């Protein structure tokens, strides 16, 4: 379910630490 930064995410609201799913993962929040 919830993931961190470099965790393959679908959207930016699925990572626990409000980040941005840009490079196929959460990174440039």
């Amino acid at each position: 379910g919830c993931k961190l930064t470099f965790w393959k995410c679908k959207n930016k609201k699925e990572c626990c630490g409000w980040n941005a799913c840009a490079l196929g993962i959460c990174m440039p929040r």
